[PDB]
């Protein structure tokens, strides 16, 4: 599940949207979903989920993103998609270009510790994943 305040962009319309806005909203926005081959597409978000309170740890990137997801959420990185909570300093992760909106991989700068949040999560059509804070991850 990914943390109160993570920023979702939508590639339709260029807007980017803090997730508890889109799913206390019922938002029907597109993000920016990656397939398996390495690929990015645009897909709509179909349904909304509320996860409730729970821990969330940090992860820096190189550029000064900082995802925040639970543990357990799965993050694209140089290794495949692994659980968030098994990324280390060092760790190479998967992000969307601003500019040039492709696919390249980051160095997670620092992991930070846990901290309490009211958590997300949605369902993108067919592929199941977004671009949240410029990471790609599981929906």
């Amino acid at each position: 599940c990914l943390a109160e305040g993570t920023r979702i962009f939508d590639p339709v319309t260029g807007t980017t949207h803090r997730i508890e806005d889109v799913v206390g909203g019922r938002k029907p926005i597109h993000v920016v979903a990656a397939a398996k081959d390495g690929t990015l597409h645009a897909r709509p978000v179909v349904s909304w989920f509320d996860q409730g309170t729970r821990d969330v740890i940090g992860l820096r990137i190189a550029g000064g993103a900082i995802l925040w997801a639970t543990p357990d959420h799965k993050v694209l990185t140089e290794y495949g998609w692994r659980a968030a909570g098994e990324l280390r300093k060092g760790d190479r992760v998967a992000v969307r270009d601003v500019e040039t909106g492709e696919l390249r991989y980051s160095v997670i700068r620092e992991v930070l510790p846990t901290r309490r949040a009211r958590t997300f999560g949605l369902e993108v059509e067919e592929l199941h994943t977004l671009v949240a804070e410029g990471v790609v991850v599981h929906n």
